[PDB]
């Protein structure tokens, strides 16, 4: 397993070789054979290569990547730069704007210094067809994903969740919220972002929560 980091590869190598697994990677390789899949191998685990994962203090969880060029690098909502930050990054300046006073639009979309924090940026689903969007949704990635966010659940203490949208939500269902905390809202899409996620103040509140257990707060600005 290429480039996936030591510390996650420890907990979570016991899924590589599961019958579902298996069947992902074969699928994904015979979809590579033929096209471009976004994002590129070596950015597949990016979510892994930022931090150890037992200093993962917040989980931001998403969907599917990005489908457009250069546009998904493993990181959910994250773009590299040059790439403009797509409408629902741009909503989530927006909130950071106001919750935590004096922060400014970095002027590129690229989260890598909050996940180098241990903000973990998990799309539920790793891959995608470049220009087809959802095309790699079950066909495994979903399980692979539920087991690191039960590793996390299981083997963490004091997480706080942030869960935008219903997809994020059904996926956060059974996070255990006596050991963990979990906020949810909106999705910060443009069709949502006013039913919920403008003043949900999840990046203050966030802070504030990690404090009951001691973690020091994540640094917003630090992009």
């Amino acid at each position: 397993m290429e480039f996936f980091g030591e510390s996650w590869k420890k907990h979570l190598s016991g899924e590589f070789g599961k019958p579902y697994f298996i069947k992902l990677m074969g699928f994904v390789a015979e979809e590579r054979k033929h096209y471009t899949v976004y994002p590129p191998p070596h950015q597949v685990f990016t979510w892994t290569q930022m931090c150890d994962i037992k200093d993962v203090k917040v989980v931001i969880l998403g969907q599917d990547p990005y489908h457009g060029p250069n546009q998904a690098h493993g990181l959910c909502f994250s773009v590299q730069r040059p790439v403009p930050p797509p409408p629902s990054l741009e909503n989530i300046y927006k909130e950071l704007s106001t919750d935590i006073e004096g922060f400014v639009h970095p002027g590129h979309g690229d989260l890598s210094g909050w996940a180098k924090q241990g903000v973990l940026l998990l799309n539920a689903v790793l891959t995608v067809r470049a220009h087809q969007a959802n095309s790699h949704k079950e066909r495994g990635w979903e399980q692979f994903t539920d087991a690191v966010v039960s590793w996390l659940n299981q083997n963490s203490n004091g997480l706080v969740f942030l869960l935008w949208g219903s997809y994020a939500q059904k996926k956060g269902s059974a996070i255990d919220r006596k050991r963990h905390h979990v906020l949810q809202t909106a999705h910060p899409s443009p069709l949502s972002v006013y039913r919920g996620f403008f003043g949900c103040r999840h990046f203050s509140k966030t802070n504030e929560l990690l404090q009951k257990s001691g973690k020091k707060p994540i640094d917003w600005r630090e992009l």
